[PDB]
DNA sequence: TGAGACTTGCCCAGACTTGCCCGTTT
DNA sequence: ACGGGCAAGTCTGGGCAAGTCTCAAA
């Protein structure tokens, strides 16, 4: 039990927000992510670059902090973190501390806390610079724990939140994206996909008795005009 | 001994009220709201997530206020108390009583009540302002016992209010709505809301074609809303 | 968690067994035996009458206890017991505790004990010479918890083992019957004694491959009695 | 490679051996024996009675002990103990070591060994004889991990050996079978039969029709038993 | 190295369970 | 005093979930 973390997207005074268009060669040969979803599919200690992205440049001292919690209600006050068994292992770099399911690649200036209040796991980097050339910074992550490991998050689905904090740790900027970390990223990106589709895709009409005229009509109108955009695959 | 506090819609000065996420209808699903009944069905120990809106941000230590007692009059002045099957079964936290039904997890500066003179259960928490770009305030509970309990409600309804009080603990908000633990919220909720519909049903109501399962249930989402204030100033 | 108290049927030397046959007046009027299920369906603190049969009297002070087990496997090593609601009545007539759910009525002889090593519950009286015309002595119990009460046997099915012991506590005989305290034993049993008859009404085959003549001749004659025993009461 | 415990079969000279109970395939059943591989199938936690048979009463402080080892040899110098996460769970049991994978339910006799050379788990208990009446006495197993815990035995199948030792621990009596601890014993059950069933099957069979699909199994049962002594006999 | 073909843990909707009220029966 | 019609809790097995194995084709 652990207060909850905001996850609520802000752009700030820099118009922060985060893109996930990566080569998907030696980059991509593992994760693969849905715009649909806004859900990450990668494997167990797989490389997932992420792409970081600001209208104008943040002041001296800035760092982006990547934070995990979990996505259903029910479990939001619970701490994310690794399962007994990956927590005892030497696969730690000695930089992260073995309990922290979120690392950071290729960055020894990375920082990991683990809150005296929250007790919430997070590890924090400063901002740095897009490279001459391009409009976004890259940042590579690890998670080092399957969404189904027992004792671990035992297939309960996460949230990544990204935050661009001052170097007093102030909120400048936030935004997030769905992660699950599986064994066939491929596979289970269609089913997901596949079955939101269908959600979608429903062909088994309704009846409703709506009251009055103007009302009535709102809906009778608003209808026709989504019953008409159904033209998608026309 | 003493008396059954009131629960007349009081908004306040700003804008006092409550939201819900929300859910999709199922049969075992966790937890779900009803608009057209201001009910929340929900399974016990099981978090429940309520939202907090209001205009201009009150003075601060002004908490909010969270007690819940019988419905019906028969047994209003008799205290909501677990059954002995869960007395016994102590619980992750000792900062909340055993005799408790409803609880605020993920939260430290919550005080769990126990007025002895009135005898009356409840539960206070400093009302904290929207994060920076959050546009409500949220808090998380977990009723400890369900309603079909023998020794408990004994299948006895309840209701939930939540006051805005001050310093003190007077009057700033007010808020209210059943709350229905059970085991099948999902098919809970349609034999209420259908039976409630088998009720006056006459009037005007016409025919209206909507497509989509889930799309069918977003036009009752509002539909039914809009509905509510056709009651509302009644 | 306790040593499992043996089920297994044990006439012994006097042809020690039980009867189930009473006047279904003013002692049936609530309870109903099984002969298909060797099971007793009573509703709770109603009297069962039980007749205890032997062939010859046994010796000066053997006695008659009564106590209950959990039928299902995974339950053996389970106390039977009273749920927290019930087990805190003024339904205890002094002489019972509040505890034990085997009650004998009718017989100020009666003595609870509270095993000390294996914690489990018993009734004990003096084994009594049957009435002057009859051939059975009759024995009057309760039972104070439903199958169903939480906490308590929580619809879990229970086994009364009733045992023949010499002063000393000797296994002098052994019987027992299932038991099911419910408020419909009517209506209960007719359903179970319904979906007996389906699985018994089976009439699907099977071919079965034996390796061995003598064998196919001993799996065959045995087929034969059991196809016997079909025609036996159709 | 440095000490393994022996599996070989030795009724010894009080003709010790091991017997079970009948169960049915159904889908989640608890737990479920099969003469045809000597293998039980039980779920996580749950009791597993094991019968004790004996031609002669053994001499006075006689113990019995079960031990668990890897069945495939690439493993058998593999200690068998629980895994990291249910490693790390004080369960309702205080008299086991929490990384015993074996214990013993209703018995405040038993009493759990690490040996300080060859490192392996053992619970032992008092041998005690059947009660009067009874050709058998029963001990009630627990298995506190599924046979695919990662980090414990990781899909890896178990051999457990029931030894049955004197007052100084030397051997009189030994046998054993296999384990599949998992979540649907009678569906992993009814699967494994099903490629055994499929396999050698030579030679002249006799033919026999059963009716009812229970009878069958249990003559399909027993027949199973009998190809299994004349297989390992020759 | 990409995905069928397993292996193996769990969800979950349609029963099924079961205490209780109620009007009618003997 | 026995069924019928509810109120709720829980069981059940088909289906889905999700890691691992393996074999042929880049
Ligand atoms: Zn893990
Ligand atoms: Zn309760
Ligand atoms: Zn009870
Ligand atoms: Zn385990």
């Amino acid at each position: 039990s652990s207060s909850v973390p905001s996850q609520k997207t802000y752009q700030g005074s820099y118009g922060f927000r985060l893109g996930f268009l990566h080569s998907g060669t030696a980059k991509f040969g593992t994760c693969t992510y849905s715009p649909a979803l806004n859900k990450m599919f990668v494997q167990l200690a797989k490389t997932v670059p992420v792409q970081l992205y600001v209208d104008s440049t943040p002041p001296p001292g800035t760092r982006v902090r990547a934070m995990a919690i979990y996505k259903q209600s029910q479990h939001m006050t619970e701490v994310v973190r690794r399962c007994p068994h990956h927590e005892r292992s030497s696969d730690s770099d000695g930089l992260a501390p073995p309990q922290h399911l979120i690392r950071v690649e290729g960055n020894l200036r990375a920082e990991y806390l683990d809150d005296p209040n929250t007790f919430r796991h997070s590890v924090v980097v400063p901002y740095e610079p897009p490279e001459v050339g391009s409009d976004y910074t890259t940042i590579y992550f690890k998670f080092m724990c399957n969404s189904s490991c027992m004792g671990g998050m035992n297939r309960r689905p996460i949230l990544v939140i990204i935050t661009l904090e001052d170097s007093s740790g102030n909120l400048l900027g936030r935004d997030s994206f769905e992660v699950r970390v599986c064994a066939c990223p491929g596979r289970d990106r269609r089913t997901e996909e596949e079955n939101l589709r269908k959600k979608t895709m429903d062909g088994e009409y309704f009846t409703l008795q709506i009251r009055g005229r103007e009302r009535f009509e709102q809906f009778r109108e608003r209808n026709e005009a989504l019953e008409l955009k159904d033209a998608q695959a026309t």
